[PDB]
C-alpha cells in the first residue's frame, strides 16, 4: 500500500501548470488532475485525481509524440485506489505529489492588504507558509519549520526558534496580527463553503 | 441635511471627472473644485466639509491645490445654504461611483456575479460565462439573452430563462451572506479593512 509511505497529493484550487523535467512532463490540469507523462514521445500517461485517491493510467499502441495538451485518452486504460497502486507506479506517484507540494507552497490561498503589508496565506495546508510583503520592502516569511526576515537593505535572517533587533519586532508583532487575521477569515469563509457546498470560495482577495 | 443625506465614500478607488471637477482623493475624501476659485473637500463618513479659497487663484491642476489658510470646517448640519448644491453634486456622483464600484466579485462555474458599493440594496450584476448577464436593482432587473435581446422585468415567469434567474438568485443569496459574515468579523476585529474581495 503506497500508504505504508506517502500520502494522497491535495491539487484543489491550483491554477494549471506544465514543468518538463528530463524522465517526463506534469501538470497541473484545468480539472486540476494531475498529469505526469513519463517520455521525444510519451510512453506512459498518469492521471491522478485531485483529492489524490485515485490514478488513471493508460498507453499509446506503437512505440505519443510531445506536444501542449497530454494525449486524450486510449482504451488501454487502467484505474486504482492510492491503495490498489501497484509498485511499478509508486514512484511516479512521489514525483507527482512532490511536484504539487512545491505549487502549493506558492499558490495563495489569501491575499490580504493591510494599512502596511501584503499578506499571503499559501494552499499548504495544514501549517501553510505565510508571506508578509510589507510596502516599504520588509518581507517576512513564516514556515512551520522557519521564519525568515529580509531588512530594506537585504540584510536577510532565519529564526527557527527572537529578540531580532527590537525595531525587526514591530514588523514581526503586524506580520503576526496579520497571520492571526489570516487564519481567523480562512476559518470563517472555509465555514461558509462547508455550510452552502456550493463553489469554492478560494483563493480570496482581500482589501 | 432636511433634503440629503450624508455621502459615503469608503472603500471607493479614486476618480477625477471634469464637467467643476469632482474627485475621489486616495484618502476616500471627495473634492469639488469649482471654476478654480473654491475647493469642498467632504470626508468619506460624509459628515465633515472643509472648505479654502486662493489667497481668481488656482490654476486648473491635475490634483487639488494644497491647503490655504482662507479654511473653514463644518458639520453636515452646519454647512451653509451657499454650499448645499455643491454638497449634493458631490453626493450625486458618489452615488453614480458606488453603483458600478464592487464590493464582491465571486465566481461562480456558470458565472461571475459582483455586489457593487452601493448599500444599503447594492445591485447585484451577474456575468454569465457563456454572455447572458442579469442586473438585479431596489426597482428593477435587466436581462440581456445571448442575441442581445434586452428585457428590463420592473416586478414575472418567461421560462427558460428562469434556469438563469435561478442560478443569478443563488449568487446573490451567497454574496449577501459573504457580506454579513465578513462584516461580523471587521466589526469585531479593527484591521484594515476586509473589501472589496474577489472569490474564485
Amino acid at each position: 500500500t503506497l500508504r505504508s509511505i506517502t500520502s494522497p497529493l491535495v491539487a484543489h484550487r491550483l491554477k494549471p501548470i506544465r514543468q518538463k523535467t528530463k524522465k517526463a512532463v506534469v501538470s497541473i490540469l484545468d480539472s486540476e488532475e494531475v498529469c505526469v507523462e513519463l517520455v521525444e514521445y510519451v510512453k506512459e500517461v498518469l492521471q491522478i485525481s485531485s483529492d489524490g485517491n485515485t490514478i488513471t493510467i493508460y498507453y499509446p499502441n506503437g512505440g505519443f509524440p510531445l506536444a501542449d495538451r497530454p494525449p486524450s485518452p486510449t482504451d488501454n486504460i487502467s484505474r486504482y485506489s492510492f491503495d490498489n497502486l501497484p509498485e511499478k507506479y509508486w514512484r511516479k506517484y512521489q514525483y507527482a505529489s512532490r511536484f504539487v507540494q512545491l505549487v502549493r507552497e506558492k499558490e495563495p490561498k489569501i491575499e490580504y492588504f493591510d494599512r502596511y503589508a501584503k499578506c499571503i496565506l499559501m494552499e499548504n495546508s495544514p501549517g501553510a507558509d505565510f508571506e508578509v510583503w510589507f510596502y516599504d520592502g520588509v518581507k517576512i516569511h513564516k514556515t512551520e519549520d522557519f521564519i525568515q526576515v529580509i531588512e530594506k537593505t537585504g540584510k536577510s535572517y532565519t529564526l527557527k526558534s527572537n529578540s531580532l533587533k527590537e525595531e525587526i519586532k514591530m514588523y514581526m508583532d503586524h506580520a503576526n496580527e496579520g497571520h492571526r487575521i489570516c487564519l481567523a477569515l480562512e476559518s470563517i469563509i472555509s465555514e461558509e463553503e462547508r455550510k452552502t457546498r456550493s463553489a469554492p470560495f478560494f483563493p480570496i482577495i482581500i482589501g
